């Protein structure tokens, strides 16, 4: 009620980065960004919306969309910059998709269900 915002997306830190992305029993969506980057700010509200969208509405107990920062944490995966979007298909621990630049939200959603093994959408 009084507090509806705050903590909208799932949090993934080096302390639980592996346990999460590893979870093949469910759909995982990790997005890396920088707290100083501007382009990331615009993608912040977008990725945050769709995140909680299915995270609780459709795949409440099947999908997990979290966002990590390149400042300090696990992030074993390499990055050219940051504005990155990876999707781990449930059951396929070796087929993470890599976005070449988010253009819209409709594309990010259709991707999770397209590349995602669980079809989180």
């Amino acid at each position: 009620g009084p507090l509806g915002s705050e903590g909208p997306v799932t949090v993934v830190v080096a302390k639980n980065y592996n346990e999460i992305v590893l979870d093949d029993t469910k759909d995982v969506l990790i997005e890396f960004y920088a707290p100083w980057c501007g382009h990331c700010k615009a993608l912040a509200p977008k990725y945050e919306e769709l995140g909680a969208l299915y995270a609780k509405s459709e795949f409440k107990d099947r999908v997990v969309i979290a966002k990590v920062d390149a400042t300090a944490n696990d992030v074993p995966d390499e990055i050219q910059g940051f504005p990155t979007i990876k999707l781990y298909p449930a059951g396929a621990k070796g087929q993470p998709v890599t976005y070449s630049g988010s253009r819209t939200v409709e594309d990010l959603i259709k991707f999770i269900a397209e590349n995602g093994k669980y079809k989180a959408a």
